[PDB]
């Protein structure tokens, strides 16, 4: 990779929430290998990010690429209308067999946001199917659900910036962010909020939409699990749809299998991405129940007008399926309890610097949030130093990294960490 | 694929675009090789399909293969916050390339609807930085632009039934569908609705998003590129965006790499998706001038407000390199010529058949419209049982067969079509 090269990238290719016209470095990265990413210069990295929580099981792993490369053998893909194949019937069957009950229809699709788009629209024509006038989603402030129009539309509005498409997004409802924490204390004045919504819309409100126990790109927030259960109750009660959207949460980071286990409760749609496949590549799953697929195809639509062209590709379902059988395994829930443990342990000390305001840890989940915001180029730069890979957003230095990292490089993210925070350098 | 596993796909696989209570029978296809799709029980299917636009160079195609795997070996996935990769560069140099001038900055998305859904973000960010109060956009009936909440706010009313989600959709405007075909003369009566909408909300439109030459979910239609010169002219005078949704005619598809040449035209916004990674996987790509690229991040928000965690990916930006790559050595162009003649051909006699509303063809895109919808379960079962794959929708019996199908896999298709229209049997 030449200069050249990072030119072209800087002048002509877009990158995820970044300006084009005032640009910040990025690293060349070659080839990653186990817990390891590579740079163009033979610089080593332990990644500390999985690549944005998807590749649990680190990198260039050898069950998901042997089972990759003989789907490709077999076909990368074939389209799923009026066909079906292996992978996909794989999948859905362990998708099936590892959620709640209930949940035992899938809707497999292309992305994390398209996933939450396909959720709302189930809502959307579950009532429309009942004859009930239901177009509202309720959801908690600090969530973050994807970058769609649909999705936007239940994420933070301030988070979010919603005064950008003021007029465009339908108006949702939105709650308080959860203030109990999983680490502590519940208290039932944290729940007014929501009640007070609820009372005041429940007529109107077609789905209940959150992220279990931890609100991820809103603010890496940890909210007691009492809160699920007690919103469970309410939209049965109320005889609202549930929607958990587990992009983030689910395939055991929080230290269980899907972050709904904490509340032993079921959502009704269940929205899945991210570590799906592995971090190989992009595939998302919405999976609901048979009285909401039932009854949305018994309406005047006759079906659930979803149907991305790729929808079921097998290669990205070969590569799930492998990913799902090492998590089979067992093998996962230790490794996520002692990755608990050393974070814990280790990001302790952080309490004490001057620049810190939080330290919280959940299963692979390890934060530190700032008082002042990360100064962005500077502190990436002083990561890559380090050795480390570590992508830090506004105060909040976090790490999410592959299960099968070993305590060493951990201890090496960890020490990265601490030192960032022990100055002003690299803040504002 | 046991009869179990066919039990299991019935009753809890959700497809694109049916029934989960009145299911359609679908096809176990285990593999595929050239043009041809094997099922389970070792029949062959040549496909007339290209797995919905995408397999341009038919399936397990060697070059594809090794590009794919060699990518595996490197690195299948890495994030692109912070971070860039080979895979990337290339595959974003080629669009730029490939693409006329003013279109020089790539935002890489997942799938189609979601680059539908960033190219209108863009849109209404570009009017957001320049202060001006602009959200609504101008579209064609008709017009497909995908499954998601704002794609489908540009989508026909009726063909996507906006009923459904009435009062969750922004409303948009919608121009009558292009009436002159491009098989004939241009009728200036065929402007006076766009014009008369133009008008009334030149203050208000963000954007024209239509697709170039052929609407294709929406009707298979086909138009005259009159249209696009005088839609282009109208956005310079009043200052508006024009998106061309090109997901499904680019990459060679209508005879020209991409349907806007055939009006020698450029939009401000190009949305690439399906071929683009010639099948094999999802990936798309929205395209743009640095006008538009600039003023949005120079712009309040500081960035374009769009990232999704697969962004980049390298597998998908290898495979993709690979297909263009093929469509470098040129052979598309004569090997479309060539299946626009025998279409021509083929087709003509079902213009003879009393079940035929119409024939239409252009490049590799063959269309027998209907007087009455099909039977899809029985007319499929008659197509594979003339060992060939159609799928057909609606009142269109249609064929879009990779680049590279011999003439006799190509006369296997048309005859089954004309054998299909020849009476009511695999009718309504
Ligand atoms: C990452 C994420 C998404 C969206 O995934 P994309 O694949 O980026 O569209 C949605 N919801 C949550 C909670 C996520 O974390
Ligand atoms: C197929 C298509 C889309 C949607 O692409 P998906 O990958 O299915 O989301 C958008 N626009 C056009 C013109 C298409 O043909
Ligand atoms: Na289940
Ligand atoms: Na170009």
């Amino acid at each position: 990779m030449t200069t050249d090269d990072l030119a072209f990238d800087q002048r002509h290719i877009l990158h995820p929430y970044t300006s084009m016209t005032s640009p910040l470095p990025v690293y060349p990265v070659v080839s990653a290998e186990g817990c390891e990413l590579i740079l163009s210069d033979g610089r080593r990295l332990v990644d500390g990010m999985s690549s944005w929580w998807a590749a649990i099981h680190g990198y260039n792993h050898p069950q998901l690429n042997a089972a990759m490369k003989s789907q490709i053998d077999a076909m990368s893909h074939v389209m799923f209308g009026g066909i079906t194949h292996a992978p996909a019937i794989e999948l859905c069957r362990k998708l099936v067999a590892m959620t709640p009950q209930p949940l035992e229809c899938v809707f497999l699709a292309d992305s994390g946001s398209v996933a939450v788009e396909v959720a709302m629209k189930m809502a959307l024509q579950y009532w429309q199917a009942k004859g009930e006038a239901r177009q509202r989603f309720l959801t908690f402030r600090n969530g973050y659900h994807g970058d769609t129009f649909g999705a936007m539309s239940v994420c933070d509005p301030d988070n979010s910036m919603h005064s950008l498409w003021k007029g465009y997004l339908p108006e949702n409802l939105f709650a308080p962010a959860p203030q109990s924490r999983m680490d502590g204390e519940w208290d039932e004045r944290d729940m007014v909020g929501f009640a007070r919504l609820m009372a005041a819309h429940r007529h109107e409100i077609a789905a209940v939409i959150i992220e279990p126990i931890v609100q991820g790109a809103g603010g890496m927030r940890m909210y007691h699990p009492e809160w699920l259960k007690r919103i469970r109750k309410i939209c049965d009660r109320e005889g609202i749809l549930l929607i958990a959207d587990e992009i983030a949460t689910g395939f055991g980071r929080t230290g269980k299998l899907f972050a709904c286990e904490h509340a032993e409760i079921a959502p009704d749609i269940l929205c899945l991405g991210k570590a799906l496949t592995g971090g190989t590549m992009t595939l998302s799953a919405t999976l609901t129940t048979r009285e909401v697929a039932e009854t949305i195809s018994n309406g005047e639509a006759g079906c659930f007008m979803h149907g991305p062209t790729f929808m079921g590709n097998p290669l990205a379902c070969a590569a799930a399926n492998a990913s799902l059988a090492i998590l089979e395994s067992g093998d996962w829930q230790q490794q996520v309890a002692d990755i608990e443990v050393q974070l814990r342990e280790q990001l302790a000390p952080a309490r004490d610097a001057e620049m810190v305001a939080d330290v919280r840890v959940l299963g692979a989940i390890g934060v530190v949030e700032t008082t002042h915001p990360v100064n962005m180029a500077a502190l990436q730069k002083f990561f890559v130093e380090q050795g480390v890979w570590i992508a830090p957003f506004g105060k909040l230095i976090y790490l999410m990294p592959p299960y099968i990292i070993l305590p060493q490089q951990l201890q090496r993210l960890t020490a990265a960490v601490n030192r960032a925070v022990q100055d002003e350098t690299f803040f504002c």
